[PDB]
RNA sequence: GCUCGCUGGGGAUACUGCGGGCCUUGGGACCGGGAGAGGCCGGGGGUACCCCCGGGGUAGGGGUGAAAUCCUAUAAUCCCGGG
């Protein structure tokens, strides 16, 4: 038939993770991060990085027998920042080009109704 | 003229004071259909977050203007099932 999984990426400013389950999340296909394709801290959250590392996951999917995935894209959320780092759409693409088929799109950055307190105090980062 | 102050009497009744009568306009009481994150007490929920247990997977994660301390093979970051 058609085996499908799932890409869950998750985009910070600081870093990009690209993870690759089945349909039901619970068994790892494979998992790559900025860190594992690149050298310096400052280029780990760069567009270029993330298009490597969907690259390579792509690949050690394609090996295993998927042929398709559904996307699951999210910034940190909770009390953190809600708006995705710029590697997020860079690695959407390199994974089409890698030879996946894209189901659904979606964003599940965790969202509260009024959780925690967040770092900095009342003042904020004063730089 | 000044010591603008005191005292014996006579007259007036507009205003203020005091006594009696009569009002409803200010204020208060009550009745009707509605408005509101006003207050107190009891019950039921929402996501988010942290810790613990079980499954997957394996070498990094986090963080800055740039780094380092810190976390991680006693298996982290990430994903799934529960408490
Ligand atoms: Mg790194
Ligand atoms: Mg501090
Ligand atoms: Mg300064
Ligand atoms: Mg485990």
């Amino acid at each position: 038939k058609e085996k499908w999984g799932i890409a869950h990426i998750y985009s910070s400013y600081n870093n990009t993770i690209i993870h690759i389950t089945d349909i039901t999340g619970a068994e790892t296909i494979s998992r790559w991060s900025g860190g594992m394709v690149v050298k310096a801290d400052r280029d780990e959250p760069s567009p270029y990085a993330a298009m490597l590392a969907a690259r390579r996951a792509a690949e050690e999917a394609l090996e295993k027998g998927i042929v398709g995935v559904h996307i699951r894209v999210r910034a940190p959320g909770g009390s953190k920042s809600k708006t995705p780092g710029p590697g997020a759409q860079a690695a959407i693409r390199a994974l089409a080009r890698a030879g996946l088929k894209i189901g659904r799109v979606e964003d599940v950055t965790p969202i509260p109704h009024d959780g925690t307190r967040p770092k900095g105090g009342r003042r904020g980062r004063r730089v």
